[PDB]
This record gives structure tokens, C-alpha cells and sequence, in this order.
């Protein structure tokens, strides 16, 4: 009656083996998958953390941090795949044969891989997520499009002020975010003003962004408009429905986020807001700073197979299944004949995912079968040009043509000792930047009382040595 455990969250949502992408490869592998992670837990990181307590690994670990996934590796709790690829994976031993760039984000510094990462579909779609503003509120209110920081900050004062949706209310919520833990609010924040919460490479080397002065910037900035209803009072507990509540409820004014599913909702909204037109825009300009750090990375996260599996070759052939012509279809589409149908050989959505009946996205229907579930499978960019708007795909070459896309810095990898200590200096100095970074916008504290003794706080943690590191391995 074989089981096969699997530690796998994604999106705050524990993986349900009985949606519909799954039901079907547990029929093709006869791979019955169970969860480890049960379905009340929705922080993954908490959620990973605490699985390695427990006695045993479960056969397969996914986990959307690859540096801790890898150090994972390192210290003997997942097992290297190489051998079980060469003779029982053919589909992933022809994809990396196919791109040896994509099998360098695979193999660690010792020259095993121990988890199969999952790949974005990067030499064809590089852009991720992109500015939006509520044009028929500008064009209501009379205003032109802001292009820098400042004109952005009027620009949302009268949308806060103004009544732009027309109900006598100040309901406004000018500026709003979608994300699911801090670092990826912060992330759709501090761009605005060229900060970044991450490392960054500048002139060939790395930096930690949340300890620059345009850190400290844009969190003051953002503090002063966190305090005029700017920003969503709610920023950071909204959570991953913000966009769909503020959007429907004609609330939201602007945002930055991901240029395919929110480019969705001039469609998805007509009927309901009539006039809807919630706009891409170039990143606003800081002192002629025209850039974003906003870029897709070539892989998020990945899986590999724990030292505690009884059977590792019936894993790999089912890491394997993913590769296949058919199950990378069935990962990136979801079902023939429910989300999609074949015209001449290739896929063709339906209404169900195109024209969904109450407001959900394409990509929110295909989450809702279970495609796209971030694992250790190779996205494919037709099915995101599969149901794309016209709007979205100009708005891919719009911020092509004008590069103001900076590309995201590798996530780099390291030796044994200093892959351990990177990833436990980093992990240390991000409970503080998120720590503080929260504190500062909300008010509770004074960044520029507390910045400097903040700075002092991740160089005692071992700022340097992380730094170091990084460029030691870049
Ligand atoms: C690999 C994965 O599931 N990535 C998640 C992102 O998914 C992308 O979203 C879109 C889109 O237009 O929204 C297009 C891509 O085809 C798809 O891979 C996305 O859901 C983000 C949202 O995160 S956040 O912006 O920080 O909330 O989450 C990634 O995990
Ligand atoms: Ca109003």
C-alpha cells in the first residue's frame, strides 16, 4: 500500500495529494504522497525548521530556501542524486545535458546535487513583477502619471484624499503589496525607493541591502506614509488575498507585483468596476534612478530525497516524471479536457482557467488543480503566454526595451564550513532587518534614533564574515 512522506508547502498552503495534478501522477508513478506538513501549518519556514527535530526525515524534503536546502545536503540529510540520475532519471539527465547553466544551479561545491531545483522558464521570460497604477483614477482626478518617488507620494495622497472611486468614503487604500511573510512585503516596498532586502551586486561585488542608507531611506519614507494611509494599513498582515480584496472592492490604487496576473484583472474586473484600468508603468525615478531589482531568478526552492527513504530509485523516477513531455504539461497546465485542450499538438486554456466566473486569476485557477506548485519542476513559458493578456505580454517588452530590469544576483553557493555559516549569519540578520524594518514603518520605533545601533547589531552577528563569504564565492 507503499506511501511515500514528502515535507511540501508553497504559498502558505501545505501540498494536498488529492488535487487534481497530483491524483493524476500518483496513477502514472504509483507515488501516494503524505504529507508531513499538516494542513493548518502555513509558515514554511517554522514549518521546515521544526521538521528537522523529528526523528525522521520524510522520503522527499522540498523547501523554497535553496542555501538551506543544499546545506541540507552538505550535512548528509539528503542523499546525492547523480548516480540514481545517470542510470534511473533519463528525462533530467537529457534537460541538463540540454543546459548546462541550469545543471550549475544544481550542483553544489562538492560536486554532488542534492535537490532538483525548481526552474522558472528564465531564457524565455527574465521580468517578474512590475509597477501599476489605477489609471482611470488619474484620469478622474485630473492628474498625469507620476514618474518619480515624489510625484508617486502626491499621486497617492489624493488618491487617499480624493475619493477617487466615487462613493463618498475615504476607503482608499492607495499603495498595497501581495505576499506572504515579511521579507516579501518589505521586497514589494523598499524597490520603490532602490533599496533592496536582499544581497546585491554592485561593480562585481556584493552587499547587504537592508544595511545601505537607501535602506534606511525607503523605510523612513515608508514610515511617513505608512502614517498617512498611504500604504495599506494592513501591509503586512493582508496577506496573499490583498490583491483580489482591494482590487474588487475598487479600494486599491497601485501596486507592485507580478506583470502577467496583475495585468489579469482589466479583464477580470470590467463588468464589476466599470472603466477598471489598473495600469504598468516604468519604475518611478529616484534623482533619474530609473532602475528595479525586480527580476526572475532562474530557479526558486527545490527538492531532493532524504537519507532516510527506504526506496530511493522509485523518487528519482518520480522527480523524473516531471521531465517528461507529458508530466512537464501536466505540472505546467493541468488537466487535458478541464484546463485545457490540444489545438494542433498544444495547448489551448479553456473558460474555466481564461474566463473564470468570480474574479479568480488564471494563474489562482491553476494553483486551485494543483499546477504550478512550486517542487522541483521546469516551468514552461507557454503556458504563462497561454493565458497572459496582450497588455502583459507589451508590458514583457516594455520593460525590456527601456532595461530598466537590473538582473538578480545568483543565490551563490559554498564550501561545507562557510555554507554553514553563511546561511546561519543571513538567517540571524534577517530576524533583525524584519524585526526592525516593522517596527520602523509601524511606528513603535525610531530608525533615526536606532539605525546606527541597528547596523551595529548585524555587524556583531557577523555581517562582515557573511560578506566575505559572498564574494569569496562570487
Ligand atoms: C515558482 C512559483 O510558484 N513562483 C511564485 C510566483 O509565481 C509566478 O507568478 C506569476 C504571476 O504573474 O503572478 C507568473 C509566473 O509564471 C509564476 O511562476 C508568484 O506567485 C510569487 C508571488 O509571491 S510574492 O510576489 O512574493 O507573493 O510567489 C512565487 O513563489
Ligand atoms: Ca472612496
Amino acid at each position: 500500500p507503499k506511501e511515500t512522506t514528502i515535507f511540501a508547502m508553497h504559498l502558505g498552503k501545505a501540498l494536498d495529494p488529492n488535487l487534481p495534478v497530483f491524483v493524476k501522477a500518483e496513477k502514472d508513478t504509483n507515488i501516494k504522497l503524505v504529507n508531513v506538513a499538516s494542513q493548518n501549518q502555513t509558515d514554511q519556514i517554522q514549518a521546515y525548521n521544526l521538521m528537522l527535530t523529528e526523528g525522521k526525515l520524510p522520503d522527499i524534503v522540498s523547501y523554497e530556501l535553496s542555501a538551506d536546502l543544499e546545506n541540507l545536503g552538505i550535512e548528509g540529510g539528503l542523499i546525492p542524486l547523480e548516480d540514481l540520475i545517470n542510470q534511473h532519471a533519463p528525462n533530467l539527465k537529457k534537460f541538463f545535458e540540454e543546459n548546462p547553466r541550469y545543471k550549475k544551479d544544481a550542483v553544489a561545491v562538492d560536486g554532488h546535487i542534492y535537490m532538483i531545483p525548481n526552474y522558472y522558464d528564465y531564457f524565455n521570460i527574465k521580468v517578474s513583477q512590475g509597477y501599476f497604477i489605477r489609471q482611470d483614477w488619474l484620469e478622474k482626478l485630473g492628474l498625469k502619471e507620476p514618474r518619480t518617488v515624489d510625484e508617486l507620494y502626491t499621486t497617492l495622497k489624493a488618491f487617499r484624499e480624493k475619493d477617487p472611486n466615487g462613493n463618498g468614503k475615504k476607503d482608499e487604500v492607495p499603495f498595497f503589496v501581495r505576499a506572504n511573510n515579511v521579507r516579501k512585503v518589505l521586497t514589494s516596498l523598499v524597490d520603490l525607493f532602490k533599496a533592496s532586502p536582499i544581497w546585491y551586486e554592485e561593480n562585481g561585488m556584493v552587499k547587504y541591502g537592508p544595511a545601505q542608507k537607501e535602506f534606511k531611506h525607503a523605510i523612513k519614507e515608508l514610515s511617513k506614509w505608512y502614517k498617512e494611509g498611504l500604504i495599506d494599513e494592513e501591509i503586512f498582515t493582508r496577506g496573499l488575498e490583498s490583491r483580489d480584496y482591494l482590487l474588487s472592492n475598487n479600494l486599491g490604487g497601485a501596486t507592485d507585483d507580478w506583470i502577467a496576473s496583475t495585468s489579469s484583472y482589466n479583464r477580470n474586473l470590467a463588468d464589476k468596476i466599470p472603466g477598471f484600468n489598473l495600469k504598468l508603468v516604468l519604475p518611478y525615478e529616484l534623482n533619474g534612478n530609473a532602475k528595479t531589482r525586480h527580476a526572475r531568478t532562474t530557479y526558486l526552492g527545490g527538492w531532493g530525497i532524504s537519507k532516510d527513504a527506504k526506496d530511493p530509485v522509485s523518487l528519482i523516477k518520480y522527480f523524473d516524471y516531471w521531465y517528461s513531455v507529458e508530466g512537464r504539461r501536466l505540472w505546467n497546465f493541468g488537466i487535458e479536457g478541464s484546463e485545457y485542450t490540444l489545438v494542433d499538438g498544444k495547448p489551448v486554456f479553456t473558460d474555466k482557467v481564461l474566463k473564470n466566473p468570480d474574479g479568480k486569476t488564471p494563474l489562482a485557477v491553476l494553483r486551485e488543480v494543483g499546477a504550478q506548485y512550486r517542487l522541483g519542476a521546469f516551468q514552461d513559458a507557454q503556458y504563462e503566454l497561454g493565458w497572459a493578456s496582450e497588455s502583459a505580454k507589451a508590458g514583457y517588452k516594455y520593460y525590456m526595451d527601456n532595461d530598466v530590469v537590473l538582473d538578480e544576483l545568483p543565490i551563490l553557493k559554498y564550501t561545507k564550513e562557510k555554507s554553514k555559516e553563511f546561511v546561519s549569519i543571513d538567517t540571524a540578520m534577517r530576524a533583525v532587518v524584519e524585526e526592525k524594518a516593522q517596527q520602523w514603518i509601524l511606528g513603535s520605533g525610531d530608525i533615526d534614533k536606532e539605525w546606527d545601533a541597528y547596523i551595529k547589531r548585524l555587524e556583531n552577528l557577523g555581517l562582515s564574515k557573511a560578506e566575505q563569504i559572498q564574494n569569496e564565492a562570487f
